[PDB]
């Protein structure tokens, strides 16, 4: 039980970690071999690559919300808020590519999650009045969202996002 | 050629209808737009998809014109914006309905970047806009926003709303 779930875990890092840094050219052998485990294994924990990607979604998502967390306990509640966004689209664009090479959506759970982990972070940042009261927490998850689509199919996909993200929370108004 | 006028006016009315309409674009309502029998509009385009892409065709010409008449009506900034926004709506509108019967064309495609890029240099040279962005990127958020709004009601409202945003960015 304690080998079998060591290996769960040890599986389930090396897989977000092949996606975060790999996207489209995420590779299931080299997963394998960096969590030191063999086909056999790899199969016994993850039947499916569906399964293995939604435990990947599930594993990233709760990654981002202890980010959340982080960010606003360690940076102004603008800071937190635009770069958590960011992440989230960078998230959303290099899990994608993963995501159609290896076989794709986030279950309801980590929508509600990551729903209320920006919501958290847009409230705090309109009340100190730093960040424009009249934009809702759906309207930047749904910009987000969206920059995840845009950029899923670069070459640069982590890159692009970020590219991205700059614009659409900084704006383009000469500094 | 008299064919060629009708050509003309069944693309220009299908055009506005399917910006107007999306996926409930009514061919009955685009042929009697364009002052042409059931059979003349087929004839001309066997298909619904064959006339979607000759469509995409019609409103990437408008919006590289429209990119123009911007320019002459508004400053640098306010023209950039205004554009990036009809392009927005473009695309989750008009480019979304293509999901009811996809993208446009490599050459269309570079058609749109060269006129974001004009407009883009005007006013980063008149200092109202940021000098770090660039056309692709500009274009790309434009994509974005179309794929956040299609196929949701009040799409056009949405992309408008969400391209505002995005530009705006999120300052005070």
């Amino acid at each position: 039980r304690a080998d079998a779930r060591r290996n769960y875990d040890r599986i389930i890092e090396a897989a977000a970690a092949e996606v975060a840094r790999h996207g489209a050219d995420a590779s299931l052998e080299e997963i394998a071999r960096r969590a030191g485990v063999g086909s056999a294994t790899l199969h016994r924990h993850f039947p499916s690559r569906w399964g293995l990607l939604q435990a990947v979604f599930q594993e990233r998502v709760a990654q981002l919300c202890d980010e959340a967390r982080s960010l606003a306990a360690e940076h102004p509640p603008a800071t937190a808020l635009t770069r958590w966004l960011t992440s989230l689209a960078v998230f959303g664009a290099v899990t994608r590519g993963a995501a159609r090479s290896l076989l794709a959506a986030l279950d309801s759970r980590c929508e509600q999650l990551l729903t209320e982990a920006g919501a958290d972070l847009l409230a705090r940042a309109q009340e100190d009045g730093t960040v424009r009261d009249d934009v809702t927490a759906l309207e930047l998850l749904s910009l987000a969202n969206a920059v995840s689509l845009a950029a899923e199919h670069t070459p640069d996909a982590a890159h692009h996002a970020t590219r991205l993200m700059g614009i659409a929370l900084g704006g383009l108004g000469a500094p």
